[PDB]
This record gives C-alpha cells, structure tokens and sequence, in this order.
C-alpha cells in the first residue's frame, strides 16, 4: 500500500488505537493529526489575542512596582537630587496615561507570563478532553471571557472594581460549581433559567462588544475616538494628533479647572488628521486579508492577516513599528530577537486571591462568567456533536458528561495559571469537518500548542492592530445568532435587544445580561400573572 | 339605518367622495376617519421627538446671540462694573457646557419654531399624498435622517462641519434631486447601486444608531457615560454627581494641565451614584408602557409614554421635573403655563444658505440624505402598497409615481420650514390595517396635525427622559431587518456588520454606508476581477 497506509493500519490495530476507539469512529490516525491541524490552525488567533487582552488587564502587579519619577523628565530618577529637586511617589495614576515605565514594564512580563499560561490551559484542556471525554475538540481560553475578565471585571490597568487576583479566584470557583452541576446533572435546569431571547442574544451582544473592543485605541485599530458631544466619533489619526482627557468643574461664567485625582485617560480625542493613521490602515489590511482568507474557506484566516500585519510591524523605524525608539520598545525588540524562549511563568501563576467573596461585584463577575460558560458549552458541545454525528435520538453523544467535566476541570486549571475561563472552541468544527471523530485531534492540537510554547518572543510582539481585526471579525461571526430571534414578538425582541445593545454600550457582558433579563421578566409580568390567577380558577 | 351610515353614503357618492374613488376602494368616509385617527395616534411621537432632536442641533443662532457674562457668576452682567470686574465676550465655548443663557434662551425658540416646523411640514406633506397621489399615506420627518441631520451632519450646538443653515440647503438640495430623478423613473437605478446587504443593514444600523441616543444624557434616559478606560460605561448617576471632561496635555512625570481652547463635554462622566438618577428610572417607567403597549398592540404606545413621562415631569419641584428652579427653567414653566399658543416660525423658516455646496462634507450629507431617503421611500411605499393590496403583478400600484413626487416636495416644503427630510412613516400601516385606502386618511392625518398646533407650549416642554424610550423602542422596531440577512456568507455578512456597528459607534450613518460600502466593495473585489476575466475569456 505505502507508508501512510501502513502507520495507520498499524495505529488502528494497537492497544492505544482501540483505546481512542478509531476503528469504530472510521478513522485512525492520520485523519485525526489532520484535523488536529486544521483545527489548531482555525484556533491559533488565540495564542495573541488572549495574552494581549489579559494583559490589557494589568496583571497581577499594582502600584508597588511603579518606579518614582524626577519632577524633570530630562532626568533619570537615581540622579534626581538638586535644588528644587525631588521623587515623586507613585499614586494609583501611576497605572494609567502617563503610564509609569515600571508598571509598563511588569505588564510586558505579565504579557509573556499569559501566552505561556494560555497556551499552557489550552494544551492541559485538550488533553483532557481527549483522554478523558474522547472526543475531537479543543479547549482554550474563549474570546466572550476574555474581554470581560481584562476590561470589565477587572479594567484596563486595574480600574474595575475587582482586583486580578481576585477575579481568577472568581474564576477558579466558578470553574468548580460548574463542574459541580454538570456532575449532578443540575446544568440543564439553569440552561433553561436563562431566558430564550436573552440566551440566542448575548451571543450577538458579546459580538458586538468584542468589535467594539476591536475599534479602540489600546486594543485594537483605532477608528473609534472620544467626542465631547457624542462621547463616540470617527478616530484613526495619528498617535501624535491624539491628547487625553481630564475631569473639569464648570461654573456659570464659563472657568474651567482641573479636578483633582481625577482619572485622566489614554489619547482617546483627535484633534487633527482623521482616518490618516498608518496604524489604522494596516490594521485595514489585516482585516481584508482575514476578511478574504475566510470568504475563501481559507483555514487560519485570523492567524494569516495577525501575521502579516504583526511582520509589518516588526520593522524597527516605521509610523506602524510595534518596537518604538524608547526604553521600553527597545526591551521589546531586545525580547523579540530571541526567536525561541522557554518563559516559566512568575506571577500569574498560582494568583488566587478570596478577600473579594463578600463583594457583590465578585458574585456579579462569578455568575456571570458561570451562566456564560453554562450557555457557550452546552451549545458548542451539542453543535459539534451534532457535526461529528455523535447524537442519538435522545440527544445523548455518550461522552457529553465527561466533556464537560473535562470544560469545568480546564476552566479551574486555567484560572490556577491566571488566565480567563477556557471553553470549547468552535474552531473545533473545522477538525469535525476535516474527518476528526476522536480523542487524538485534541491531542494532536496540544502538541500544537506544545509547539507555540518555545515563540513567547514572537507571540508578545503583536501590536494591538494585530489584535484588531481578528476581534473586529469574531464579533461579525457571533452576529448569526440574531436569525433565531423573533424580532416580530415585542415581548423577545426589546429582551434580545437590550441584551445586544447594553454589552457594548455599557461595554459590560453582566450588565447585558442583567438588563436584557430584567426587561424579558418586567415584559412578561403581565402574561405570568393573569396565567397565575388562571391557574387559580379566577379567570377562564 | 343610522346617521353614521346616512353620513357615508351622502359623502361616498358626492363629486369629493368620487374624486377620492371612495366607491372604488370600500371604504368612504368613517373607514378614512378611523384609520387617520389611528395613523396619528402611531405616529404622534414625531410631534415631540423631532423638534427634541432637531432642537439638540443648535438651531440657526450662533455665538452672536450669547449675552456677555460677568466675570463673578453672582453678578448679573448689567452689574458688571467695580475693581477688577469686567465682562467676558463669548466665544464658540459658549455653545458648550456651560451653556451660555443666551443661546440656551435661543435653542428654546429654535425649539419652538421647530415643532412647528415638524407639524406644519407633517401636515403639507400629508395634504400633498392625500390630494395628489390619493394614498393613505402619513408623511412627517423620519426618524433616521432627524438624528443624522442633529448630531452628525450639524452636531451639538453647531459642533458639526455643517452648519445648520448649510444643512437644511442640503436638505432642500437632495429633495429636489430626489423629485427629479423619481419624475424620470431613475430613482430604481439609484436604489440597485446600493449594494443588498448595506441596504438592508442600513436599517438596522441607524436603529441601532436611535437607540444609542436614547441612552445618552441630553438626548435621552443616561445608562450610557464617559469612561476614561472604555470610553462608555455605565451611566444613571444623578445630575449632581455628573462632571465635564477637558482636554489635557501628560507628559513623562505626571503632570496634566488644561488645554487652551479645549471642547469641554457635558456632565457625562459619573463619579459616583451609578444607577440612582430619578430622570433615568422615570425613563425606564415610560420604557415599560410603552412596551407594554407596544406588546398588547395599543396604538399610540410612543406617545402614551412620553405623555406619562412629560407629565411625572411637568410638576415644579421635584427631581425629574422639566421647570428647575432657574431663569430657564421660570422661563419654560411660564411658557408652559399657556396651554395653547399659536407660534410663528421665526428663525428657521425660509433659513437656507448655500455657501457650503463646494464644501464636501455638504455633499455627505447631501447623498447621505438621498440615498436614505431613497431607499426607506421605495421599501415603505412599496410595503404600504402592499398591505393596501395596490400591488397589480408587475408590481405597480397605480399612484407610486405621484407617492415619490409627493414625498420629495414634502422633503423640499419641510426644508423651507427648517427640518430634516420629511417621508413616509410606516406607521401608516396601522390607517391600512384599520381600512384606510384612499387620499381621506392623509388628509384626516393633516386634520390632526393642525390641532397638533396650538399645543407648542405642551410639546416644547418634553424632557430628554421621555425623548427616551420612544428613541430605544424605535430602534428596537428598526433591527427586524437583521434577519433579511445571510450571516453564514461573509461576503454579505461582514458588510453589514460594518454597516450596523459603524453607525452608532463612529455615531454616523454617513460613515456607516461608506464603511458598509467599501467593505462591500473590496470583499467583491476577487470576484468582480475573475468574472471580467471569464468574460473577457481568459478563463474557464
Ligand atoms: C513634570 O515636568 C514638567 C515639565 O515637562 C513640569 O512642568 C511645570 O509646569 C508648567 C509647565 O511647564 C510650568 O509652569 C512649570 O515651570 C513647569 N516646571 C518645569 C520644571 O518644567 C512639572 O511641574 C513636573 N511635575 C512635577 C510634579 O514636578
Ligand atoms: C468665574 O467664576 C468663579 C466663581 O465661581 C470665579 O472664582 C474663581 O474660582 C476658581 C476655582 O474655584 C479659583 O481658582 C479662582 O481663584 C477664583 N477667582 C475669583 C476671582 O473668584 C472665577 O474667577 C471666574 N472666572 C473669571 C475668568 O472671571
Ligand atoms: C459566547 C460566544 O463565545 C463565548 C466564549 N468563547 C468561545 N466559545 C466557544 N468557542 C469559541 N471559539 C473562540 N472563542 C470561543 C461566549
Ligand atoms: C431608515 C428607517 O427609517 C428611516 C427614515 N425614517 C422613517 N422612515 C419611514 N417610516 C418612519 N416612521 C418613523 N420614522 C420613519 C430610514
């Protein structure tokens, strides 16, 4: 026959073969490192995308790190000592524009710290998914957790009400009620306590907050810039044209002053040259790359257009460079030059922190993440098992109790090495597509991760125009979802809505949730109660 | 039989009854009444939120008619003479917050004049279809283009490239194109060049674009503020806990000082209090009713809402009244006060102004206008078509082309009176589903909007609150085209997902069709380029 043939047929025949059930699944083992493949390869965005919102987070690290700053930016610090010459101690505006280059510093390290740990909890979710549930699917961080875990439960640089530390304990004890209920099989229950509009919805709505993540300026293409009057306007000037805002107190006579402490923010509102950033336009050609590598059922579109725009970044002395001619561009370029590198993971690793239990922010952050992970696993899986043909008449593909026990186990694996909630990917589709039916595709997709391990140096050089279009494109596809809604139906529509609208607005998944489940339940007080009196006899 | 009856067969066979073809339609006289009064009552909102929107544009007065402010706000400038107190001349700042009481004391009369403006233009327009085109047809300024012509074609208090004399000649401008491009049958080419998916995502976008207002401060209930980090977040703060944004200059130390000349926002940005504003939760209230009805099928939900907010609103003391205790607030409440009052246009009648044509943002805005309007004219006279049962097979309903005649003069008439493009509502289904076929219906709309005068004082007194929710439900009724779209083709799907975002988040619907466009354009590019070589003949 030919060495293929042969290594297969050898393979399907051993006692690690029937373990994986490959003669039964009619497919032995170059099928399955196929789909691997093709599966790693619709999956690898994430390697980038995951670090650099996590890192947008700011870490484990607080104003401790911040290095004291001389009055004169001229000079460094260890000579500020003169007349009329003095430190200033780091405050809490340490950690936002102006940035304090040690704080910027620790989010690089927190920055490597979180590609290892991502590509650490997808690899050890793979694994188990395929050893323990057997099944063709692989496990990473998800992109809905992400952007709220880095900029609403956490904030950039640490501006939410939760602490990072505390935030991956929300996370690890979220992952353990999860695998809690799955393990009871109490899961379908809250399944159905989510509303139906609600539930189709917050797909489009985390849709929507992800692109709108993907058109600011610290996380993705710019295009999106502050205004005094709309507080949204067209952005993409150059990073020169662009200056910070500050809170002011008015009067009736038209003095305007500083307010003290206020929280000044990054370089948000043009002034000048608007749609003119290099930056902007190659984050556009990221996105048309992306936008024709999936048109095309190219497989690793994302991946594809965040490489061409991070290598076009990665020249030294341009407008678009993701090394700039300071100190800490030169650390990066420095960093970045070592091809490969073995990074062990210093902070993020082993951060829990439960002195937040108490706050309600915790709880709110924590059933947040618990109903979304319930609600994109109980989908994804069911989906995928129905692309794999391994759903029977009853709904049941044999292996769904341990999936997602294995989802729930990855998920507090994750959160014990610092990064956000790990789900199911849907990329998986694509190695069910390519002939994957068992286990060995999610470890051949770990291997691959294996494999992204060894190229921290290339994964934490990826600028946030990179970032960019792949988010801008993961909210075009969770868009689909909004066909399954009513929109005739008053009672499902203002739910679903509110639902979509609110998490990009008020730029929170919780408060979506929140608001589109309050509306669904003050609609439908009226139909409950003349149901309730009903079924008490009073009406007919 | 009775004097209903009597009164019908006097009217259906008189020379009027024929002249409508009452006979020839089933319906004479009681039937038209009827489905007038409940045209009107669905589309009575318009009444409050057009002159609210157009209002927010800044009106025709500029910094000429800002009174001169003392230096001590306790001084009243006639006062303004001692050691060292002199009178600040106002600038552009004074359009701004602070609001300068001059030109606020003139966006109130500009708010007058436009709601007359809008009833006067509802009215001509809806006299025009009933006699010309003979269809029961409500014309009024829409709702897509009242929010484009404001925020964005004119901005805040003139904060625009346009100015609002500029904007209305565009709007004169596009209606007569329209009228002459609809009077030599080219209008359906206009409407082929735009392509399926931003056409039918434009609608989506621009409620979606409504709704965002809605959830602005002074456009309608909060829930949406500033956010140094995010750039939106959570809102509904009470008013005292709310504070202007200025622009700042960082450097490499820390220190921020105020930016000569800077655009200080509105109290947009909440320090504490989140989710405790008054104002917000009475929105919420009217948001409930009018859902409510909405859901039970109630006409006139809209303005069932807004009357019930207004009047929460309309009591003197308390904190979600519309009269504070200040000069504009005596001023409002003294006006308020005369429940009728026959207004006069007096500033943005007849105030065209043609010095921007060679300007290009003039032109944006003027085919922004035309295509809008060109798009939502075909889809709502062809869909009222057919729910009249006009619509023959070849998909001709007898009037079309004195419908489109009657809309572009009503868009030229409404620009002479100083308001955005005045179209057809499709609220006007309601007066066909209630038996409405003949010219009656417009002419009983145009009855209704007369007696909508004499009532400015009440109309002009609508705080943003109440705007609100009708701006929220709006845009919710708006995203049902959602579904017309194939979200699984991303040649279609990415171009209107850039359609739909770009509009509320760059806050333009200008900008949204030409980013939908473009993308459109560009995702095309590749089989546009293999097609002309296939018919050239290079390929097979
Ligand atoms: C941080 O450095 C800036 C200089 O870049 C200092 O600016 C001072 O404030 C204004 C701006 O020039 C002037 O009135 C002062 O004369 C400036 N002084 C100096 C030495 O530049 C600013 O004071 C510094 N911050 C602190 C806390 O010392
Ligand atoms: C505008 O009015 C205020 C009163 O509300 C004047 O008071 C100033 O207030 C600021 C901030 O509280 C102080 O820093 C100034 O020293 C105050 N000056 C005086 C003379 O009171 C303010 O001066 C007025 N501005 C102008 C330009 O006249
Ligand atoms: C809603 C939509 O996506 C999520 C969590 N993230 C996620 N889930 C499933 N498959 C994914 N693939 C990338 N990101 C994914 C929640
Ligand atoms: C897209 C959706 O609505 C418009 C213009 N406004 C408008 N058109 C048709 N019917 C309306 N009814 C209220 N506002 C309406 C453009």
């Amino acid at each position: 026959p030919k060495l293929l043939n042969r290594l297969n047929t050898y393979v399907g025949s051993s006692r690690v073969g029937k373990r994986f059930k490959l003669a039964e699944r009619n497919s032995t083992f170059t099928t399955e490192l196929r789909a691997g493949t093709a599966t790693f390869l619709t999956m690898a965005y994430i390697l980038a995308v995951n670090a650099s919102i996590l890192s947008d987070s700011g870490g484990t690290c607080s104003v401790s790190d911040c290095i004291p700053l001389c009055s004169n930016p001229a000079i460094e610090p260890s000579q500020c000592t003169g007349p009329g010459l003095r430190l200033i101690q780091p405050d809490v505006s340490c950690k936002f524009n102006p940035v304090n280059p040690g704080y910027a510093a620790c989010v690089e390290e927190i920055r490597k710290d979180l590609i290892v740990a991502t590509v650490a909890a997808s690899l050890i979710g793979c694994v188990i998914m395929g050893l323990m549930a057997n099944l063709p699917l692989a496990l990473a961080p998800g992109m809905g957790t992400n952007a709220y875990f880095a900029y609403t439960v956490v904030g950039f640089h640490g501006s939410g009400s939760i602490s990072y530390r505390t935030a991956l304990a929300a996370v690890f004890i979220e992952g353990l009620i999860f695998l809690f209920i799955s393990a009871i099989g109490f899961r379908a229950k809250l399944a159905k306590l989510v509303p139906k509009p609600v539930r189709i919805s917050s797909s489009a709505g985390i849709g929507l907050f992800l692109a709108f993540i993907g058109l600011q300026n610290n996380q993705g293409i710019g295009l999106v810039g502050y205004s005094p009057s709309t507080l949204v306007t067209l952005a993409a000037c150059p990073a020169s044209s662009r200056i910070s805002l500050a809170p002011v107190i008015t009067s009736a006579n038209g003095t305007v002053s500083l307010l003290a402490g206020g929280s000044v923010s990054g370089d948000i509102m043009c002034i000048h040259g608007r749609m003119e950033s290099p930056t902007f336009w190659l984050g556009i050609v990221g996105f048309v790359i992306i936008a024709y590598c999936l048109v095309k059922n190219v497989k690793g579109a994302m991946i594809y257009g965040i490489v061409f725009v991070t290598a076009v970044s990665w020249f030294r002395n341009t407008e678009v460079t993701a090394f700039p001619n300071t100190s800490a561009g030169d650390a990066a370029h420095d960093y970045f030059k070592k091809i490969v590198d073995v990074h062990v993971i210093k902070h993020t690793a082993g951060a829990l922190s439960f002195s937040g239990i108490n706050k309600g922010h915790f709880w709110e952050a924590l059933v947040t993440f618990l109903y979304v992970d319930i609600l994109d696993t109980t989908g994804t899986l069911y989906s995928m098992a129905r692309f794999a043909g391994f759903v029977d008449e009853k709904g049941d593909f044999a292996g769904q109790y341990f999936a997602f026990m294995s989802d729930a186990s990855a998920i507090v694996i994750g959160s014990l090495l610092g990064t956000s909630p790990v789900t199911v990917f849907i990329e998986s589709s694509t190695g069910i597509r390519e002939g994957g039916r068992t286990g060995l595709t999610a470890i051949t997709v770990a291997v691959y991760f294996l494999l992204a391990m060894f190229f921290t140096p290339l994964l934490a050089s990826i600028p946030a125009w990179a970032v960019g279009p792949p988010l801008i494109l993961v909210g075009v596809m969770m868009m689909k979802s909004v066909t399954e809604i009513d929109w005739e139906d008053m009672r499902e529509a203002i739910p679903a809505f509110v639902t979509m609208i609110l998490m990009p607005l008020t730029y929170s998944v919780a408060y979506g949730l929140i608001g589109g489940i309050g509306s669904y339940v003050v609609l439908h007080l009226w139909d409950w109660g003349e149901e309730g009196l009903v079924k008490l006899g009073f009406l007919k």
